[PDB]
């Protein structure tokens, strides 16, 4: 097969006329030379621009700014100078925080946030806040988020949450947008750059995450389960990359029935795999039940009962095709404990696999650092009425050791060769990167 084509205008349409062009510092008094909060200045700028019928552009000039909980609005187009550094303003309330919210508490249409030149920096390195996301998207359409680097510090939450929001008794989420040219450094394994919950017609392009997963299409927001609304459809991705992480692209529908997704040009360097697909599954709340929340065993006799009794069923994806996948072998990939047994073929002595210390990660066993395992991991139940397929084309591996796996699936044999809790401890340098 040949990938479907598209043009940027199929996702985002830029304004052709605007009413104003403001500067955050000169027009709204923000200060990029101190360490004080600039949120109000930015919010006033956004509000002022959105009040104009044809909106306008806001320039965030070179300097260091502190923002938190900014509410984006319609017809606001933010451009950021190339030497800008954006840091999260300290908030000790202990709640989940985001630098920018788009359509979470309102309706946003025609919005863009783009770095000029080679992009700017969002820096979390000096933040005492571990619950940080850069963008949380909700009811927003016709948008573009582009060009910046995120210096993470293994914070909780993916940097860009393509989420759902509740309003008037139902869920709302984004449609028609482009999220591109973003690099994330030092992400926590359980997160990464993008996590998608609800989305329609979004283009993800030139995204790279060091650690975790770059494009995590793991649709598991509880709200979507309760409302039976959400999921992603007609998603396009191009040039998605992973380094020292789990995977560049991952599919994990959980309980949600998602639509079509096309991905082209996926590359990984020292990641668990380049592409990873997890089986959809069902969970019951208080050989059909797993060790408990209680996940339902992957058996069509038990699942047929699940759909009958609870009406729920394992999530899935529609037509999914991933073209041009390249996985380059490395020794610093993020690995899950249930993947370690796959070293039985190429690494029987489990060499180069480290277990992070309690200081590095309290829940020992949730993450390991070691050699890449494959180009593609697909744990979807091939022999099941409840299954979806992620078709891969032109998959290639580089520098993998002899007898390593290319594609790990449900038929792949494995055996325990690693000492789960007694293996070598990860050095600080290796964990901290
Ligand atoms: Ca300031
Ligand atoms: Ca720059
Ligand atoms: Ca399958
Ligand atoms: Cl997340
Ligand atoms: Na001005
Ligand atoms: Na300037
Ligand atoms: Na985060």
């Amino acid at each position: 097969v040949s990938p479907k084509t598209y043009k940027d205008a199929d996702f985002y349409v830029a304004p052709t006329q605007q009413d104003v062009n403001y500067d955050l510092v000169d027009d709204f008094g923000a200060n990029g030379n101190d360490t004080s909060d600039d949120s109000n200045a930015l919010q006033r700028a956004i509000n002022a621009i959105s009040r104009k019928p044809n909106g306008g552009t806001l320039l965030i000039p070179n300097g260091t700014y502190h923002f938190l909980g900014i509410q984006m609005k319609s017809n606001v187009h933010i451009r950021v100078e190339s030497d800008v550094i954006i840091k999260p303003t300290w908030n000790g309330d202990g709640k989940n925080h985001r630098l920018f919210e788009v359509g979470v508490n309102n309706i946003v249409r025609n919005f863009s946030f783009q770095g000029l030149g080679n992009g700017f920096l969002v820096d979390f390195k000096d933040s005492r806040d571990k619950n940080l996301a850069v963008f949380k998207l909700g009811d927003v359409r016709n948008y573009k988020i582009s060009n910046f680097t995120i210096d993470d510090n293994k914070t909780i939450f993916a940097s860009i949450l393509v989420d759902v929001t509740e309003r008037n008794g139902r869920l709302h989420w984004s449609r028609n947008g482009i999220i591109e040219r973003i690099k994330q450094n030092n992400a926590l394994f359980g997160y990464g750059l993008i996590q998608t919950y609800g989305a329609d017609n979004i283009l993800f392009r030139n995204l790279h995450s060091e650690g975790g997963i770059a494009l995590r299409m793991e649709t598991d927001n509880l709200l979507m389960k309760n409302y039976k609304q959400g999921g992603i459809r007609n998603i396009f991705a191009d040039n998605i990359r992973c380094s020292k992480g789990l995977a560049a692209v991952m599919f994990g529908p959980h309980f949600m029935k998602n639509g079509d997704v096309q991905v082209t040009n996926v590359s990984s360097v020292s990641c668990g795999s380049a592409v990873r697909s997890d089986s959809g599954f069902v969970e019951l709340f208080s050989g059909c039940a797993q060790t408990p929340a209680a996940r339902v065993t992957q058996k069509d006799a038990c699942l047929d009962k699940a759909k009958l009794e609870y009406g729920i069923e394992p999530g899935s994806f529609g037509t999914v095709k991933v073209f041009d996948v390249t996985a380059r072998f490395g020794y610093n990939a993020d690995l899950k404990q249930d993947q370690l047994d796959y070293f039985s073929t190429s690494n029987p002595m489990c060499k180069r696999v480290c277990l992070p210390t309690k200081e590095q990660w309290s829940k020992q066993g949730q993450i390991y650092i070691g050699p890449s395992l494959a180009a593609v991991i697909d744990t979807t139940p091939e022999t099941s009425k409840y299954d979806y397929d992620v078709k891969t084309f032109n998959v290639k591996r580089i520098n993998f050791p002899v007898n390593s796996h290319k594609t790990i699936d449900t038929n792949t044999e494995s055996s325990r060769v690693c000492n789960y809790y007694g293996m070598s401890e990860c050095s600080s340098s290796r964990w901290e990167r």
